[PDB]
């Protein structure tokens, strides 16, 4: 029951790829996906150089994700 991730402009889907996030204090840093899943509709984020503890889940529509650029 897999659901289709978005296509949005300057973000590819798959792991190892580059993005910004904007974190719970709502600060924007880069960041990797580290997996998706594609049951619920998520990607875990990995911020660069964090320890991985604090990676968080995503919802693929999130406005809270945006491009590199």
């Amino acid at each position: 029951g897999h659901m289709h991730p978005p296509n949005r402009r300057g973000i590819s889907f798959e792991v190892g790829a580059q993005l910004e996030a904007r974190d719970r204090l709502k600060n924007w840093y880069p960041a990797h996906i580290e997996d998706i899943d594609y049951e619920e509709g998520k990607v875990l984020i990995h911020f660069k150089r964090w320890n991985h503890r604090y990676d968080e889940w995503f919802c693929w529509d999130s406005p809270y994700l945006r491009p590199l650029e």
